[PDB]
This record gives C-alpha cells, sequence and structure tokens, in this order.
C-alpha cells in the first residue's frame, strides 16, 4: 500500500516563501530517489527537483535553480521542497513521484493580488 501524502502549498506572494512536505509509507523509502513535479495551468507536468537514496545526488530544473532546496529525512520517510523568492510562474499542483507512484497534489499559488 504505497502512499504519498503531500502538505505545505499555500497562497503567497511574489518573493514570499513555502515549504512542502511528503510524507511516504508502504515501500522502502530510503532506497529510492523522490522526486517533485509540478503542473501549472495550460502546461504540461514538469519535472522540479529530484534526490537521490542517500541525498547526495540532486536535480533542479533550470527555472528553480538557486531558489529552491530539495531534502529528505529518511528517519521520518520524508522529501521536503523549501522554495524561496517564488513568482507567479511556480504557481501549479505540485506533486510528489516515486517508482511510478504519485502524490494528490498540493496547491502553490503565488499572486501579489492587489
Amino acid at each position: 500500500q504505497v502512499q504519498l501524502q503531500e502538505s505545505g502549498g499555500g497562497l503567497v506572494q511574489p518573493g514570499g516563501s513555502l515549504k512542502l512536505s511528503c510524507a511516504a509509507s508502504g515501500f522502502t523509502f530510503s532506497r529510492y530517489a523522490m522526486s517533485w513535479y509540478r503542473q501549472a495551468p495550460g502546461k504540461e507536468r514538469e519535472s522540479v527537483a529530484r534526490i537521490s537514496s542517500g541525498g547526495g545526488t540532486i536535480y533542479y530544473a533550470d527555472s528553480v535553480k538557486g531558489r529552491f532546496t530539495i531534502s529528505r529525512e529518511d528517519a521520518k520517510n520524508t522529501v521536503y521542497l523549501q522554495m524561496n523568492s517564488l513568482k507567479p510562474e511556480d504557481t501549479a499542483v505540485y506533486y510528489c513521484y516515486v517508482g511510478g507512484f504519485w502524490g494528490q497534489g498540493t496547491q502553490v499559488t503565488v499572486s501579489s493580488g492587489g
């Protein structure tokens, strides 16, 4: 019973920060690379970040390099995505992913409102 439960999304202004969490269960978490993807309205799903088993090898999409940080805490079976200096084009549903399994998604909206 693989479960990927995400949280930490929200509604923030440009320049803001959020930290997404994906709490995993039902498989041997430490053995697998974990990924974050996003799907923005009217766009196709995009890989955002990936962290290897062991946490040593990390991938970022060029558009989030230097602003986003992916990490994992194997003792909590959780992978995280710290997002900073958020931009409107970062608006999307964000998904946790591993081995053909997807989380349910967490909404991230970046808007000044005004």
